[PDB]
């Protein structure tokens, strides 16, 4: 699988507008996972505790934890596939330290678009959402290699 430019101009055009206010969007993204798949609240020691919607907005660690998320999905999304050396690192905390299997990582993928379908209309009609589901896919499929090669293939 490879995208074109032109999913990646669709992708890194919904991306911007999520680049206005990071902070904004992890909390919306991370509450939506929690809620639609509590078993992955579970995966998260620091904020395992949390027991509701408020609570989960209300925590400033929780929207620093957003905003590294996302950054960090970001600059993989800008190498537009080549992002060797950013799925490195990822891959192995995932792997070996948090143990996330690649079902909860579909999660957090239905979680994204589930978001940006809702707060970006405007730049995520059914072509860019195509996209960026593309860039996501990819994004898993790497990584389950790279877990793989770490001996988890989660
Ligand atoms: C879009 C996919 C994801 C990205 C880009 C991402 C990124 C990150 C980054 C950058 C960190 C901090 C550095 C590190 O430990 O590697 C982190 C920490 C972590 N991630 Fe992920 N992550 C993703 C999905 C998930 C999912 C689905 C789970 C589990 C449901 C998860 C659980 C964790 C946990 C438990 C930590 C530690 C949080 C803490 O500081 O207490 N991540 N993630």
């Amino acid at each position: 699988m490879v995208l074109s430019e032109g999913e990646w101009q669709l992708v890194l055009h919904v991306w911007a507008k999520v680049e206005a206010d990071v902070a904004g969007h992890g909390q919306d993204i991370l509450i939506r996972l929690f809620k639609s798949h509590p078993e992955t609240l579970e995966k998260f020691d620091r904020f395992k505790h949390l027991k509701t919607e408020a609570e989960m907005k209300a925590s400033e660690d929780l929207k620093k934890l957003g905003v590294t998320n996302l950054t960090a999905l970001g600059a993989i999304l800008k190498k537009k596939g080549h992002h060797e050396a950013e799925l490195k690192p990822l891959a192995q905390s995932h792997a070996t330290k948090h143990k996330i299997p690649i079902k909860y990582l579909e999660f957090i993928s239905e979680a994204i678009i589930h978001v940006l379908h809702s707060r970006h209309p405007g730049n995520f009609g059914a072509d860019a959402q195509g996209a960026m589901n593309k860039a996501l896919e990819l994004f898993r499929k790497d990584i389950a290699a790279k877990y793989k090669e770490l001996g988890y293939q989660g």
